[PDB]
């Protein structure tokens, strides 16, 4: 529980897109940093739950089910909607439906984000799960901690004796 603890402080809704700010701090010796955050999107909690139940190893344990799909379709639509009828309202009116409308965005957010939020936070409270290389993988991964392997070989006698590739 203290030992690694996640939460999901932001999180940007896009015409194509739904983006969470993942936020981490921990003790744990095998993370790089204390405090950390990556930008994670839905399909990246789904590849997460996928692996942990395609693991052998926990077989019979209770995986956190996985989050459900950020959805935004309602406020667009109602968005679109007022858009179109700006013209036939006073300004009073259409500020009234604009705030109805930042609303339904703001409990549509409320609720998505838990979702996702939730689910981390059962795997970080897991004694096992907590320490699965691909639930530390989605917490942290970034450009800035990305290393790389560099080998060499003798050459005879085809210069391309150098092989470079990332690793994690």
């Amino acid at each position: 529980d203290p030992s690694l603890q996640i939460d999901i402080p932001d999180a940007l809704s896009e015409r194509d897109k739904v983006k969470f700010t993942v936020h981490t701090k921990t003790t744990l010796p095998t993370f790089q940093s204390p405090e950390f955050s990556v930008t994670r999107q839905h399909e990246d909690f789904v590849w997460l739950h996928d692996t942990l139940i395609e693991t052998t190893d926990y077989a019979g344990l209770i995986i956190p089910p996985a989050p459900t799909k950020p959805d935004f379709d309602g406020p667009r639509e109602k968005m679109q909607k007022l858009g179109e009828g700006e013209g036939s309202m006073t300004k009073e009116e259409f500020a009234k439906m604009k705030q109805e409308l930042e609303a339904e965005y703001l409990a549509v957010f409320k609720k998505t984000v838990s979702s996702h939020e939730v689910f981390l936070q059962r795997l970080s409270s897991h004694p096992v799960l907590s320490k699965d290389r691909n639930f530390h993988v989605f917490l942290e991964y970034d450009q800035s901690n990305v290393s790389y392997k560099y080998s060499k070989v003798n050459k005879e006698e085809e210069n391309e004796t150098e092989w470079l590739m990332e690793e994690i």
